Order: structure tokens, then C-alpha cells, then sequence
């Protein structure tokens, strides 16, 4: 290990939290289901820094609890059993629970035990949003009256920073959060720690992950070896109370610096060909790509931890469509262009790139030999300001799937030659 | 976790032997194979209590040893090797063992070594009766003279106790160790810890799990939402030396109580149609339902220990057969009635429920923070009548399958598709 | 465990070190690859003694490096990128490093990082002959002056050894390191520990094992039901410095007397017929069989640890061919004689056996508690000497491949179907 790596013992003291974090940051709004998921009377079981979770859609309104029987932690989720609109039971003696309280309400085989209304199960709060359903993965302790706005989660807006984020090179990317923004995407479930997944997610230079990319050949694009910072500003790091915390990288400006050559190798690139886009990222690891794959069009991915080794990789474009034919364009060009040149074509490389950095780093290793250089600046930068501001460090699961990974109920699955998972699968 | 629990601190107190008894009750019998999977001359390797064990029938008898070699540790019943009727040779060096005493007669390969005869591996008694084949699984240091009649470890007989359990509302139920009874059935490696499955064996109240059940329309059924106890002496402790230890539920009189509705969820039950039957629970774990599926029939079930996270589940039914006719007619309604609906079609439903319950309990934290309540008196009872006279508490697996979950070996045979399982895998 | 065995408290005290030796003696030779497997700008990686090797061949010559970016741990073979002949890089931010000498020469995409430079990876000295590619597995502060030749690590010699052990009965055997040698056989991972199938390699009793192999019977062979040490200088060991450490066991000679009958069992072998060999094994643990399976053909085994808990064995059959019409003969036999009848007909068997034990030693049980006997003088004997000139007892693996054994990844490869293996997957 050489003295000259950039992740000196001052600098990994300053990201202990981060480190400590392999179960995520709790305490956060997270994607849960794209809304076609979950269509009236269905029900869902899914799972997010370690908490067993389980939604409903009543009424079209979608509520969440915690996917586990008080009684004796049954899934509720693997046999949906729901008497009444406002309500979900318990399929093995009929534990029943209010959707929007959690408590108690009765007991199908014993409605006069004392137990009943003593107690509940927690309460997780949702905002669903233009085809999106994110919930607040909370602790079990964590006041309701804390529970913060969901924009606070989600990356930078514009025009709205605009004037805080100059982009003179591309118009404004849209929020979730838009009227009319429409969203197209995808989620699969990823092998290996959040962490690692996250930070490759606006890695500035890996160029030879994508260098033999279709979308790359057929735009004729001519990537630079890499991109190096030119100052010690070339972040910007966001730390108001009222807003999301998170840092914006000043791509395609002064502060970044395309590699063109390495004299070593005997490299050289000329007449550089490509897109102009910028990549920021916020608590708790929201990427949001601008001007990607097109104009109007933007990229939003999340890294939300299932367990302390798997994660839920988000890949969503949004686009704002005022009409219906609007609507038609973006998703006709959605299915033929963006989803298997980009989303597929360009992403499924860093997934690759990601599972082949895991062994490093789970027994604790790479975090602490690792040897970054300049360019990790910003992951650093990331990691630091992530250890700052988190709402909190999920606890490993305890009686809960994933709190031991050798059970013979995981190898009778891996036997029968499923992976592991994200949806829980019901009977 | 709420203090109107049953299950509160000086309740779980008196079970703290039960909750680390993961592994298994040792000291105690267990069903092993049937008669037909054991023909004359054929070797067997199974594993019950995390000790592996081998049997062979040798001149219409069966014997069984403990299934690994001295020498160098290799499961005998990997390639069954016997060259007399009175031995079994270890495939490897052939270390020989005598199959009455264990005793080691010679080394095939060195008939002269000092170590001849100054050790062997470990017996196990058996006792075979009408198609059932019982080992006695016991501590290497367990005295032959201590070892008490298969009776002891079996359920109530009748008529003999016909006075102590009255049952006017159905005729005797027929032992195993009865004269011309004929048994039928299966056991199934299952997915989780042993306690688990045996608690749902005996559970008065789950009819959401039986509720859809093919049997229950077919026969028009018309199920209670739930059993309540209406008095302390619901249940029946049977604490006497010469004879089985465990508890008799006094199902169908006044000490238990049909539930008919559920005012909160508008749920009400009229018309109630079904079947007499009656269940009681003996150590090491053995369950017996009177009168089911049919008079003169009865279920009995074994959740006999394989590890600490696997089980081999045994259901049989029961008939005196005095004439090869009646046999016919016992066989011929087992295999196009009772297997089908009855050991398929109502208890498969049960295989969901126990293994849904096994993440809460493994890592211990259900065992603590399971929140029971009135009609837990059942398990609670159980539990305690376990604990106190169980005939010893099995050890962790040391140097044999199942001492290790994360071995290449099983990684190996999971690649390939094979799931957990019991019966040992030959050459 | 009785007093009677061989391996008492002062035996097993003196291969204390042995026991420790789970992943392996590391700074000692091992094969790697056989030369089909690499050809020119071909990479391959692999893992022995839990070390991540990548071996790349430019201009002919055959270089090695540990395959472990240094930047973020992944492994450089995964997707071979190679800008030059003189170096390798890593894939994913292109860190890049001297074949040579290991020192990271240069960053793709950070061309005047301070880092380069300053540091780099461990190299492994290669030496390829006859078909072979052996590296010098060591660790990463064993000095380069300290490299010993390979014929340290590899059998005695012969004719130059005849002398000291003559062998009357048959001629020379060759070495892979002689003119015109040459090599023909496979290697495949084997599950379990490599000390286990090391000790099986050169067992010289386990008539059980092979008595129904094809070539036995198809040779009209008669097999001794096993042979005896007769004196206690059955077995040479030798430990000069300038050659192999190693024992050559005096087989077909006055020491080792084959056993024709066990009274015990009434067993009784009369007119014993089959061939003259001789086996012998050093450090690392490589076995020859001089004769074998015919006159001027020698086998060699390898049982290559890769973790813990799986090593890569090795089959070699040489014969020394003049000229090209004796490579053909000899090509041809091996593919329709040796191969199926020997190294699979024959060797197959063992591949069970040693499965077999694994569960016993794994957890330290069978360590201790194996109960050796007179016969084992030979590999205790073996575990002797390895104790005590082994050049080192590799650590257990920290951020690489198998340093942890059930992580999400190896349980999507398990349930893809894919079982533990030695050659890094490409992509
Ligand atoms: S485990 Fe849920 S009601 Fe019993
Ligand atoms: S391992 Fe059984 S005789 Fe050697
Ligand atoms: S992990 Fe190898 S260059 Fe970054
Ligand atoms: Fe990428
Ligand atoms: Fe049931
Ligand atoms: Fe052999």
C-alpha cells in the first residue's frame, strides 16, 4: 500500500459512518414498485435495508407495513389475505392489522385475547408519484411528525437550480416530481453490496467498461481515455437544510478535463465525438444523469440495499409529455432505442463492473486497502458527505430473510436454481 | 412486544431446555425407514439428531451402527461393503465392524493391527414393527441397559387408555405396535428447524391455511374460524413413568370452543359441518389424530430432526387389517383417497406455514420476541412437558454432514440441483 | 479413540504445522496451466493456495501477476485488456502494470497521478517445459533470490537417482523436466481439501476402491487385499538441500509384503498377478508412479490447493518420445487407452473416496480424532517431513475470491448451476 493513494488514514476516518453502513442508510425514502406493480387489491412483499416490507393498493391508494406476523414473524406478504378495505391479515391464525395505523385489530380465531390492539406492526409512509412508489424506510422508533418531504430524497431540480446549477450546453432535465413528467424503466436485483454499485454509478472515467457499447459505435462517438479534475471546486457539495444533500459534478466545464492521450501506452485519441450530460448524486444514492440519452430526456438510478450483499438496481428516463402523442413517442422510443441501446446496451457493462469489484471489499478488505487516486475525488467527496448527513445506519436484519445467509431454506431454493431475490414470491 | 403476551418471562423461563434443543432430543426413538426401503441384504445411511446412522438387514433382521468410520471418518453407506452376514466393512481401508456390538473384528487390509478389537462405533437400537423401522438415537455413552421400550416413545394406546381419555364420540385408534395394523404413508425432507413443524402439527387454530383445501369443499365442510380453551384443564399432562410422556387435547367438549365469528371484520361462520377427531403430542414429538381421516384410521406424524435446520416429516395412517381383504380395501382407499386429498391435499398446505415461520426463529430472536397468546397454551404446554423430560439435549454435528452448512461439497450438490435432503446418496 | 492407534498425542505433535497447512504450503512450485490452455496473447486467471493469479503469454514467454487490481480489487482476467506486450490492464479504470516486474507503470485514464509508480503487484516466477506451465506461487514478501529451481519442487530423478533407489524391476522413469518428454492428462477441480486427496494419491492400501475398475479385470489382475511395512525403514525419507523433499517408499522389495487373507471375514486371495510400480511424494505434495501404467510411462499427480476447501488435481502420464513417430503412438494410446482405462477408470474411484472423508476434517474433527494405524506410517511419515521443510503455511484469503464462502454472488453461480471451480469465467 504507497503513501502517494489519495484515501489516506485522515481521509478514511472522515467516511467511518459510510463504512459502517453495509445495510444502507435507514431513515430515507426509497423506490418500491414501478405503480403497474401494484394494480387495486394486490398486494406486495419486498424488502429494503434489511425491513421486511409489504404494500397494498386500497381504494387506489397504496399503504405499507412491515412484511412480519407479531405472532410468530409469518411474511404476510407470501399469501395475501385481506378481510376488509382497510385492513390485511395474517394467513396462518388471522393476526389482523389496520393498514393505516399497524395496530392490532383483531384476531380472526380469537377477537377477545388481550393482546389485540396492545400492539401493531410499524407503518411505513408512501408517496406515489407519476408511475413511481416510494416509501419511507424507516426505523421503528422514527417519529412520524419527522418523516421529511420525499423531494428531499430525490436529486437536484430544475429550472428550479438552474441558476445554482448552470447548463448553458443542454435544457432542463425533469423531477419525478413534474406535472406530465412520464417515467419508463426498470429494476433488477444485483449481486453484491449498494455501496459499490452506487459509487460506479458516477464513476467519471471507466471508459473501457463502455468502449465496445453498441449505442457507442452506432452514434459514432469517440470517447476520451478519461476525465481528470483540474480544480479543487470541480464538486459542489449541497448541505442546506431544506433541499437534498448531495454534491453536483461541474461536467463539461473548465474543472473537468478530458484525457486525450498516455504516452506510456502509446495511446492517443483525436477528434473526440460525444454527448454533453452531467451526473450529480444525493442522499440516500440517487444518481440523476441530465441530457441522457437525448435532449428533454433524463436518467435517474437508485442502489437500494435489500440486504447487506444484494441490492435493487433502478434505471428510469423521464420525460415530460404534455399530450397523448407525446406519450406515444417517448414510449415507442423507449422500446426500441433507449431500453435495449441504453438501458440494456450501455448499463448492463457496469453491472459486470460492479460484480467484479464485490470480493474486495465484503469481508471488509477494500475498504480499508483500496487505493484511490485523484479522480476519487469524487467518490470521496460522496462518501464523506453521505457519512454527514445520512438519517441513520440500518441495523443487520434479525428474524428476518437475510439475517442468515446459509439456511437450508436458501439452498433448497438455490438447488431448485433461483437467485437470490427482491419481490417475495407468493404461493 | 406487548405485556398482554402469554408468553412472558417466568413462562419462557420454564422452557429454556426446549429452545436449545435445535438439534434435536437425543436419547430417544425415531422412525427411520420403512420396512420395504430396507429388502435383505440392502445398507442404508441416514441421519437423525445430526448423528449419522447406517442400517442392513441381514437374515430378517435390521441393525444399525453409526455411519462413519474410525479410520479416517467415511460414511460407511456410501458403498455398502459387507462380506459376512454378521459385519460391515468400510469401503475405503476396510476397517470391519461387528453389526450386533460395533465392535472392530479386523482391517481388511491389516488383520493383525493392535487396534483390532480395543474399539468400535457406536450401536443404535432397533425395533421393527408391522412396516415401520424404529432406531433408539442415543449418545455414544448412553448405557444399553437404560434403553426403555419404542412404547415409551410412542403415542397413547386405546382401548387401554380408553378410560383415562374418554372418547364416545369415535372408536379406538390402533397403535403400530397393534396386532395386523397395516400402515400407509410417507415422510419428506422439510425446510427448517424440527420444533417449528412439530408445533404446527398439533396447532388447533388455522383454518385459513386448510380453508381452500380440495377435501373440505368435497366433503361439504364447514370450518370454525378457530378453537378457543374455555378452561385451564383444556389440556391433559401425562407425567408417568412406565409409559409415554405428553399431553392429550380434550378436543370436542365443553373445554374447548368453536369460533363462529369475528365482529371487527363482519366475519360469521353458520352451519357448522365437519369431522370428530382428537390430537395429543408425546416426546420426542410424536403426533396422533384420532379418528382421521375415517373411523378405525388415525394419523400419526414425526418431525424427527435431520440438523438443526432440517427435518424428516413422517405421515402415516393407521387400520387393523385382520384379513388380506380388508388390506386390499385399506390400500386401495390410501392410494385414490387419503394420499391424494388427505397426506397430499390437506397437509402440503401445512409444508408453507412451517417453512414461512423458520427465518423468524433460526437466529434465535423468535424463540424470544414471538408474541403468543390464549390458544398458545397448546405449544406452551408442549414446551414445557419437553423440557422437562426430554432424555437429553443432541449436540452440534462435529466431522460429519451437517457439522458445516457452507462446505464446496454442498455448494457442489446445489450447483447440480439436489436439494437438502436425508437418505444418503450411494457410490 | 483408543491408545492402540499410531497417531498418539507425541505423533501428532510433530505435524502440528500440517494441520495448519489448510490453504496450503506457499513458496513452493505448482503447475498452472498446461501450455494448450495459453496461447499467444491469451490471459487466463486462476487461484492456488487462495492467491488470484493471472498468467498472460507475449512473444512466447508466459508471465504472472496477481489478479487483484490495486486500485479497487478487481480481477485484471475477467475481461483481458492489454495495450502493449509488455504490460497488462485492469479493465475498469485502466491501472495499468509491467508483466515484468509487476510496477504500475501507468494509469489510462490518469496518465500523471502521483500513485504511479510508487507501488504495483506481486509478480510469480514461470517456468513452462514440456507442456507445462508451472508458477512459483509465494508470497508477496518472498524475495526473488530466494527462487529455487523447479526441480525442487518436483519428483526424484532418474536415471541420476538410481543408485539411491534402485529399481531393478522396471526402467527409468522420465522426468517432465527431460529432453523430449512428453505430457498428455487433465486436471479438474476436486471438492474438498487438497490434503485429503494429496494423502489418498499415495495410499498404498485401498484394494476396495479399485477392485471393480475395468482395467483391473480387463488385465485378468489379482489385487492383495493390501501390503504391509515390514520394518521400520520401509520408507527413505530424504532432506539434503540441493534436491526434492520428499519420502520414497520402498515398494517391491523386502519392506512391503502384500497381505493374501483375512481369517475373520473367511477372505482369501490365491495367485496374485499385476504389475511392478512405485510411488513417492514431496513437497509440494506431488506423487510419481514409476511404471505406470506400462514400461517408460510415468504418472504424476498434483493436488493443488485453491481455497480452504477445494484443490485442482492434476493427472500427468510421460513418456519420453524420440521422435515423431513415437509421439503419435503414444498420443494414440493415451486417448484410447490410458485416458479412459486409467486416469478415469482407474483414478476416478479415488475422486469418491476422498469426497468421502472431507466432513470429518473440515471442522479440525478428524485431525484429531482419526484413528490411524500401522499401514499409516506412510502418510504420517509424509506429514512429518512436509512440517518440517514446507517454505511457508499460506493465510487464509482477505478480499479475493473464497475469502468468504457464502456471499450472494456465489449463490447466484450456485443457482445458475455453476459448482466452485479454478479458472477465472471471462466477461
Ligand atoms: S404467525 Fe401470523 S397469525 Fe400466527
Ligand atoms: S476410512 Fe474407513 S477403513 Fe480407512
Ligand atoms: S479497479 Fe482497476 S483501475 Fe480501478
Ligand atoms: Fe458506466
Ligand atoms: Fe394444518
Ligand atoms: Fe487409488
Amino acid at each position: 500500500i504507497s503513501d502517494a493513494r489519495a484515501n489516506n488514514a485522515k481521509t478514511q476516518s472522515q467516511y467511518q459512518p459510510y463504512k459502517d453502513a453495509a445495510w444502507g442508510f435507514i431513515n430515507h425514502w426509497y423506490p418500491a414498485l414501478f405503480t403497474h406493480e401494484l394494480e387495486e387489491d394486490q398486494v406486495q412483499g419486498i424488502q429494503i435495508c434489511g425491513v421486511p416490507i409489504v404494500l397494498r393498493r386500497v381504494n387506489g391508494k397504496v399503504f405499507a407495513l412491515k412484511d412480519q406476523c407479531l405472532h410468530r414473524g409469518v411474511r404476510l406478504s407470501e399469501k395475501p389475505t385481506c378481510f376488509t378495505k382497510s385492513t390485511i391479515s395474517c394467513w396462518y391464525h388471522g393476526f389482523t392489522f389496520d393498514l393505516e395505523t399497524g395496530k392490532l385489530v383483531t384476531i380472526v380465531a380469537n377477537p377477545e385475547d388481550k393482546l389485540i390492539g396492545t400492539t401493531g406492526v410499524t407503518t411505513y409512509p408512501v408517496h406515489e408519484v407519476n408511475g413511481m412508489i416510494f416509501v419511507f424506510v424507516r426505523e421503528d422508533d422514527f417519529p412520524d411528525e419527522d418523516v421529511p418531504p420525499l423531494a428531499h430524497d430525490l436529486p437536484f431540480r430544475f429550472p428550479e437550480r438552474s441558476e445554482q446549477f448552470p447548463h448553458p450546453l443542454w435544457p432542463s432535465s425533469p423531477s419525478v416530481l413534474d406535472d406530465n413528467a412520464v417515467v419508463h424503466g426498470m429494476h433488477r436485483t444485483g449481486f453484491g453490496n449498494w455501496r459499490i454499485a452506487c459509487e460506479n454509478g458516477f464513476d467519471n472515467a471507466h471508459i473501457l467498461v463502455h468502449k465496445d457499447n453498441t449505442i457507442v459505435h452506432a452514434m459514432d462517438w469517440v470517447l476520451p481515455l478519461g476525465l481528470l479534475p483540474t480544480s479543487d471546486d470541480c464538486i459542489a457539495v449541497v448541505e442546506d437544510d431544506d433541499g437534498p444533500k448531495g454534491m453536483m459534478q461541474w461536467l463539461f466545464t473548465d474543472k473537468w478535463a478530458p484525457v486525450l492521450e498516455n504516452q506510456e501506452l502509446g495511446l492517443k485519441v483525436e477528434g473526440l465525438k460525444g454527448r454533453h450530460y452531467r451526473t450529480s448524486v444525493v442522499l440516500p444514492g440517487v444518481l440523476m444523469v441530465e441530457n441522457w440519452p437525448e435532449e428533454h430526456v433524463v436518467q435517474y438510478e437508485w442502489y437500494v440495499p435489500i440486504t447487506d450483499d444484494t441490492h435493487e438496481y433502478w434505471e428510469i428516463l423521464v420525460r415530460v409529455c404534455p399530450t397523448d402523442e407525446d406519450r406515444k413517442k417517448f414510449q415507442y422510443r423507449y422500446d426500441h432505442m433507449y431500453k435495449p441501446l441504453c438501458l440494456h446496451g450501455f448499463n448492463d457493462s457496469d453491472l459486470y463492473a460492479r460484480e467484479a469489484m464485490q470480493n474486495f471489499y465484503y469481508d471488509g478488505t477494500g475498504w480499508d486497502d483500496e487505493q484511490l487516486v485523484a479522480t476519487d475525488i469524487s467518490p470521496i467527496t460522496w462518501r464523506k458527505l453521505a457519512s454527514r448527513w445520512n438519517r441513520g445506519i440500518a441495523k443487520p436484519g434479525r428474524g428476518v430473510a437475510g439475517a442468515v445467509k446459509d439456511t437450508s431454506l436458501i439452498f433448497k431454493q438455490t438447488a431448485d436454481g433461483k437467485r437470490p431475490g427482491y419481490k417475495v414470491e407468493q404461493i
